């Protein structure tokens, strides 16, 4: 009867031994995440969508002007040829 | 009742310890869905909406004046015509 | 004796028992804390500031190459009146 008791304690102990490696494991792994206080959340960060659509806008005026401008500069010469 | 009573304290302990084992499993499928620090962007190394908003605005406010000198000069040129 | 030996391990076995039970709840407070990698925006998504910055210096140069564009014309303009 004692020796059965002492043998269940032995893996009871063998037991625990190995759940306090595992949490030793865990501790470091947890130590590898990032905080959620210290990560930009998806509201706060811009898309490459977003900033590719206003970006196109912005490059089809500047076409735009550099057009009007290549066609007024002909106009001009026009105007002042001899 | 020695013996007894060792035996229901170890029935308690084996309980306990089936417990916290299957908590330990809960824990590690937990910690998979967690991003890792080295797997994310560094402070302050991605665009935020209100800086783009910020920068795009300068540039779309110049782009206006500039449409703007443009239509001036082409009614100037009509004028001059 | 022998019962008196059984009976500390068990005392030590249900202190290092509570130990480990504070341990995960701590642990649980502490993955609760971690951002999720599901909440996190992927690389295809993100844009960088350096990135940007020099997206926006290339815009920034066009700019200064029109207003000159522009300003020649308004005075040849002015001298053609």
């Amino acid at each position: 009867g004692m020796k059965q008791i002492e043998m269940k304690i032995e893996e009871i102990l063998s037991k625990i031994y190995h759940i306090e490696n595992e949490i030793a494991r865990i501790k470091k792994l947890i130590n590898l995440k990032a905080n959620k206080a210290d990560v930009a959340t998806k509201d706060q960060l811009a898309t490459k969508t977003e900033i590719n659509s206003q970006m196109k806008q912005i490059e089809w005026k500047i076409e735009e002007i550099l057009s009007k401008i290549y066609h007024i500069e002909n106009e001009i010469a026009r105007i002042k040829k001899l």
